[PDB]
C-alpha cells in the first residue's frame, strides 16, 4: 500500500551530537588506558561552555579539558563568527572518580534494568532501513564537502530528513527531502542551493528514486549563519532515534554515548542489532525486530521477543530457539561475543551507530550457522 | 502467539525525571505569565547541583532558583542523608532571555523539522498499552504510599518494569515484575519486600494476571539507601520512551519537557495521541499508530502514515482521508485544536504524558464524527 515514512539525521556539530561525541571521546580516552573502566559521562553544551559531568570508576588519568577542545576543533568550531570557538570556550568538569577496590564472570548479572530493541531489513545494501540510511548519508556528505575544501563556505551545523514512499515494502521512491546547512556570510542562498543540490543531494539520493515530483527543501527559511551551541543547547542521548534506525523500529529508553559496555542500554542494543542482522543475512526472515530486556542482578534476559512481520522462512518458535542459542545475551556474554572493551566508540557518535559495516555488531559471521540449524536451505 | 513484551517506568525523584519536572515547572511558571512565550529550557542535575539552561523569549520574569527548589522539595529531597537537599543544593542558571520585538496565523509554518508518532490500542481502559500503564501505576503507587505516611521509610527514587505475556493480542498475564525503591536505613530488606508486595504490587497488578509463575524481583541487589542525584545524573528528555508508550510503538527523536507548544516535537506528538485515540474509540480500528512529520517553514505536514495492523473496520485510504479531515495538523492548528497555551505541563512530567484522561490530547470528543464519516456503524 502506498504510505510515506520519514526519518531525520543531523551532522557532527549539531549541538546534541557535539555532546555525544565529547562523551564518547572521553570514554575512548579512558578505555584506551583502562579497558575495564566503568564510565557514565554526560555532557551539556550551551553558548560559552561545555560541562562534562560524570561518574567514572577507573585507574586512568585523562585530560577532560584537552579531550573536549580537541573534539570541538575536529568538528570545526574554531572562531566566534561560527557561534563557538574550541580554543576559547569554557570547559567545566564535574566527574566523580572512584578508583577500584559470581564464580563464572559470564554469570555476572545486569547492572540496571531495561529494554533494548534491534532491527534489520533486507531493504538496503547494509541491512538497514532506506530512510535513516540516506538521511545519514546526506549529512555525512555535507561534512565531507565541508571538510574537503570543495564547498568551504559550509559551516558545521546541519540537519537532513528524507521521506520515502513505499508500496508495500518496496521503496518506490523519495517524496521529499529537506536539508539545512550553516554557512558563511560569504555565500548567498540561491548560490547555496545550486551547490547543495549538485554536490550534496544529487550524488547521494538514487536517481531512479528522484522524480519530477520530489519536493526538495534546501535551507527553507534559511540563512543559517551562526549555529552549533549559539542559542541551541546540546545534551547527550538526545539524538537517540537518529542514532538507532530513524524510527523504523522501536527503542527502549536508552542512550549510548558516554556509557562503557557494562551498560546494557548500549551493549544489549548493539547485540540485538547483531542478532537481527545475522537472522536476515541467513534468509530466515526479511525484516526482524528483537526486544531483549534485563532485570538488575539477574544475568539471563527476562524476555526475548522476535517479530518477523509475516516475513519468516521458519516459525517464530524455531527462530526464538536459535536466537537464544547462537548468542550469549548475558551482559558479560554479549560483551565477549562482540569484543567490546576497546576504544572504538567516538566513531559511533555521529552518522549512526548501525549500518556502518566495520563495527563488531555489524558482522554477519553467524549467517550460515543460523541458516543450518534453522533447517538448511 | 505467546510472546513477551517489557516496558519500564521510574518515579518522580529518579534524576532524569527531576530534570524533566524542573524544566516543565519553569515552562508552566512562564506560561502562566505569558502564554505565548517561547521556551526551550534544558536541565542537568548532579550531586550538588541543578543547572537550568535555556533559551527563553518572553516578557515574563520568573525566579528560576525558587522554582527549582520548590520542585525538589515536593519530590521530597530535603536532607543530605537522602542524597540531595532542596534547601542547600546549588542552582545555576544559563538562560538566554530575549523579549519579543503569514496572513492566517494558522498557516504559520513549522519551527524545526521532524517526525512524531502516536498510538492507541483497545487493550486498556485508557486506550494505552497494558505494560507501560501498569509500569507507571507501580511507581505512582510507590510515590503515593511514600507521600501518604503509610510506608514512610520509602525515599524518592524508584524504578519499575513489568513484562507481559500476550498470546496474540490478548494480554494473557504477567511473567515478571521488578521494582526497586530507595529506602531509609531504618527498614530491612525482608521487611521491605513484604510491604512493597502488600501495599504497592498487590493492589495494582490485576490478580488474574498474577500467577504462581510470576517472577517478582523487589530490590534485587538492593539496599537502595542514597539515591536521586547522588552518583546518578539527570538530564531532560532522557526518559523519552517512558514518557510515551514503554516502547510498544515507535518514536521520533524528540523530547517534550521544557518545550513550549510551538515545538512540534511536543505538540504534534500530543496531537498524534489525540488522533489515534479518537480513531480507536470510534471503533475504526483496534490498534493505531500514526507518523506525522514536518519540514521547517512548511505548514502542512510533509507525511502522514496510519498503521492499523490488520485491525481496521474501514480501509486505510478512508482512514487517512478522515485523519487529514477532522484534525488540523498545521503547527498552529494543532495548538488551537487542543488549546495548549496554558500552564498544564508540570503534571505531564512524571507518570507519563498519555493515558491520563484529563489532558487535552486524551479527549475522545471526535469519536462519533469519525465513526459517521467513516461509514456509520
Ligand atoms: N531563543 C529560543 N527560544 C526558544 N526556543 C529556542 C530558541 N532558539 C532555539 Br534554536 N529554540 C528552539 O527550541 C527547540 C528545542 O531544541 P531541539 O533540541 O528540539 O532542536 P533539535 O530537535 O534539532 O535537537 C529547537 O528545535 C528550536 O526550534
Ligand atoms: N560511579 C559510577 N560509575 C559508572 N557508572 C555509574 C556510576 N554510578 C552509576 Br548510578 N552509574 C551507572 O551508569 C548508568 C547510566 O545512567 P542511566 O541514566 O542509564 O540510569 P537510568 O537508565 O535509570 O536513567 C546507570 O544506569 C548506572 O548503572
Ligand atoms: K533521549
Ligand atoms: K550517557
Ligand atoms: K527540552
Ligand atoms: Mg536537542
Ligand atoms: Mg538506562
Ligand atoms: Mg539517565
Ligand atoms: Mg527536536
Amino acid at each position: 500500500a502506498k504510505h510515506l515514512f520519514t526519518s531525520e539525521s543531523v551532522s557532527e556539530g549539531h549541538p546534541d551530537k557535539i555532546a555525544d561525541q565529547i562523551s564518547d571521546a572521553v570514554l575512548d580516552a579512558i578505555l584506551e588506558q583502562d579497558p575495564k573502566a566503568r564510565v557514565a559521562c554526560e555532557t551539556y553544551v550551551k553558548t560559552g561552555m561545555v560541562l562534562v559531568g560524570g561518574e567514572i570508576t577507573t585507574s586512568a588519568w585523562v585530560d577532560i579539558e584537552e579531550i573536549t577542545r580537541n573534539t570541538v576543533r575536529e568538528i570545526g568550531y574554531v572562531h566566534s563568527d561560527m557561534g563557538f570557538d574550541a580554543n576559547s570556550c569554557a570547559v567545566l568538569s564535574a566527574i566523580g572518580k572512584q578508583s577500584p577496590d559470581r564464580a563464572d564472570p559470564l554469570e555476572q548479572g545486569a547492572g540496571d534494568q531495561g529494554l533494548m530493541f534491534g532491527y534489520a531489513t533486507n531493504e538496503t545494501d547494509v541491512l538497514m532501513p532506506a530512510p535513516i540510511t540516506y538521511a545519514h548519508r546526506l549529512v555525512q556528505r555535507q561534512a565531507e564537502v565541508r571538510k574537503n575544501g570543495t564547498l568551504p563556505w559550509l559551516r558545521p551545523d546541519a540537519k537532513s530528513q528524507v521521506t520515502f514512499q513505499y508500496d508495500d515494502g518496496k521503496i518506490v521512491g523519495i517524496d521529499a527531502v529537506v536539508l539545512s546547512t550553516q554557512h558563511s556570510e560569504e555565500i548567498d542562498q540561491k548560490s547555496l542551493q545550486e551547490a547543495v543540490m549538485e554536490e550534496i543531494i544529487k550524488p547521494i539520493l538514487p536517481a531512479e528514486w528522484l522524480t519530477s515530483a520530489t519536493k526538495f527543501f534546501i535551507n527553507p527559511t534559511g540563512r543559517f549563519v551562526i549555529g552549533g551551541p549559539m542559542g541551541d543547547c546540546g545534551l547527550t542521548g538526545r539524538k537517540i532515534i537518529v542514532d538507532t534506525y530513524g524510527g523504523m523500529a522501536r527503542h527502549g529508553g536508552g542512550a549510548f554515548s558516554g556509557k562503557d559496555p557494562s551498560k546494557v542500554d548500549r551493549s544489549a542494543a548493539y547485540a540485538a542489532r547483531y542478532v537481527a542482522k545475522n537472522i536476515v543475512a541467513a534468509g530466515l526472515a526479511d525484516r526482524c525486530e528483537i526486544q531483549v530486556s534485563y532485570a538488575i542482578g539477574v544475568a539471563e534476559p527476562t524476555s526475548i521477543m522476535v517479530e518477523t512481520f509475516g516475513t519468516e522462512k521458519v516459525p517464530s518458535e524455531q527462530l526464538t530457539l536459535l536466537v537464544r542459542e547462537f548468542f550469549d545475551l548475558r551482559p558479560y556474554g554479549l560483551i565477549q561475543m562482540l569484543d567490546l572493551l576497546h576504544p572504538i566508540y567516538k566513531e559511533t557518535a555521529a552518522y549512526g551507530h548501525f549500518g556502518r559495516e566495520h563495527f563488531p555488531w555489524e558482522k554477519t559471521d553467524k549467517a550460515q550457522l543460523l541458516r543450518d540449524a534453522a533447517g538448511l536451505k
